[PDB]
């Protein structure tokens, strides 16, 4: 038996105030240093459960602790996502090229009709969580969906490429309960350049992955 | 604008009664062409309907649209899994080897430890989900877990390389409330050279999807 | 400190064989003898444990053990308003008359539309859950809601005194897949006097208990 | 056929800053003009949808529409009990005497016991959500659980007696990530008087709801 590799929280591509005015500082701050942080804690403290259970050493819930794993573990890799799908505005925001623009003008009809959708499922998530594009490996095409919590309404095989953190530690202490004005404005700072890698590699990898 | 491209039904990768005595036929026939042919039905159902949304034709809860595929796309994804997860007893069954039986012995302690987790995991599903063995695309590793309904619990990056149904409609008609003794019979059933494939494949595949070369 | 009242598996109003042919004799022994009492034995060892906690003697996940309590209680106060709100035909089925009548044609415009509204809601349950008819205490009008496993979709406040029973265990020995089969059957062993009796309840207390 | 009662926003017992210096007035505010009134809305608008279903008007997703129902009816009632169950301090605050202090004994072996418990639930509700104190029918005794969003978790029989909400928006901006904070500091303004109240309501209704002798 090896013990598990553990989680570790990743520094951001860029400081805490390089998205504003679209997200300020303090978000930016508490979003990393508390809320991130508090996933990838969250996920080492279950795996050390079931360490220690598979050691003979403690008694525990399976059931449970994986909720936990579960929850924590989403939390953590949407936010690895989260972090560079941005830059700073300039590098961030825009419209994009290549591959993504080619699947957006087939699947969606454009940019724009995108742009409607995206932002409407990120509006209206009930609850915190996520609005997501994602590349279906089955269709090798893109979809949209929502996630609740980190881990509800996400389903195997999509490989989210984009995705916009609407719980409300991600918007509330600059436009408190609109939420809409946060989504339109996160669109000044989304990093196309890292979305287009992250669907060159989908587009390569992961078909296989289930094809089998 | 050319829209989607549809979900379809797989064949079984053997006869619907190749699995007995372990899953019965009357079972595997309800639960391939009722049960995952619904879910591919309603994957293809959801798109439509976002389809016919973008071309301003209708007006859609964004929302409910996509708590629709989203259960559905899931239900179909995990069946796509679940069927060639499993091999008639001699392909199917036993104790597995090369990679899959090197990463259990280094997650989990050896097979024993981690036939009693998965077993447990499974068995203690609270409504109806799955089992799920899957691949850590940012450790590398295995974990467990369990899948609520298709789509609860679940969650991105991990790639699931052996699941377990455990809805109801999986085993009642022949293990009846006994979900532990249709898990326990499911064991002999298991194609461990489909899921050393899988893990061959997200070895090679999974962690440049999420941690960028 | 008083340790808590157990809960215990009420009888069923009737033999295992009495409401056949519509639900057989072998769903009506282990939805029971088995399901129901699983629900009834989870209830109370999530109670023994947050007492074993609250005795100092072990520490508990709180959030976990609250879990188990909910999913399990309201299996069993679910099954507890099932079982009665079905009758061996004769007592069961046909067409309500008196109060559930009346408000049946004000809130749903009469009963052939309730009963297409309630099949409907009860076909339709994703998962395994509960189509319900509920009393809502604000308004004191009926509502039409469903529930998913025990536990999810139901809210504070609504009063059930309607319920149908859609996990699979329910139905499937003898419909297997068909559902749809099995709520219209359904029907046909509804004790409307058991529903006359629960609403009358509901609009004498329901009321003031939330509002004062 | 007549029109369902409409849900109404109500006024808070007290002005947007009377909880302070322990709830600020900008959250109450906010909360109470803004987020509580959406539920309100989305209750009726979902109401609507069944109406004009009824009617023969349109062709409604049921499941999609009771989803918004259960969602934001839940929301509307949580909230309705939730700002009674808090006064000015003073009038709020403290700890309980009467019968909600003799059943707190009995259920928890005392106050202390039971604040432990009740904090605990309240600040590890996964996601947001609910802390809650109930009165079960079934055994008239107090239970305590936690709600996810408004509508999950939560059980039929159940009587809310007195709720936290844990939602982001009910603390964010004072106490930011700090929800431990703001639960401990919650306690001062607990209007115990209208908790009293509402356990009374329930010991002489609740069980008579669900008798059947």
């Amino acid at each position: 038996m090896v013990s598990f590799k553990r989680y570790e929280l990743p520094p951001l591509p860029y400081n805490y105030n390089a998205l504003e005015p679209y997200i300020i500082e303090e978000i930016m701050k508490l979003h990393h240093q508390k809320h991130h942080n508090t996933y990838v804690k969250g996920a080492n403290a279950a795996l050390e459960k079931i360490e220690k259970h598979l050691k003979g050493e403690i008694q525990i819930d399976v059931r449970a602790v994986m909720r936990d794993f579960s929850f924590n573990y989403a939390g953590h890799i949407m936010h690895t996502i989260f972090w560079p799908n941005m830059a700073p505005p300039g590098k961030g925001g825009g419209t994009p090229g290549g591959r993504v623009a080619d699947l957006i003008e087939k699947q969606f009809g454009g940019f724009e009709k995108f742009k409607a959708l995206f932002s409407a499922a990120a509006k209206t998530v009930e609850g915190v969580g996520w609005g997501v594009l994602a590349f279906d490996p089955l269709t090798e095409e893109l979809r949209i969906l929502q996630v609740e919590k980190h881990n509800v309404l996400m389903t195997a095989g999509l490989v989210p490429i984009l995705v916009i953190d609407v719980w409300e530690h991600a918007y509330y202490l600059q436009y408190k309960n609109d939420r809409g004005s946060y989504v339109e404005n996160w669109w000044n700072v989304v990093n196309w350049d890292d979305v287009e890698k992250r669907l060159e590699q989908a587009l390569n990898n992961a078909k296989p992955l289930y094809l089998l």
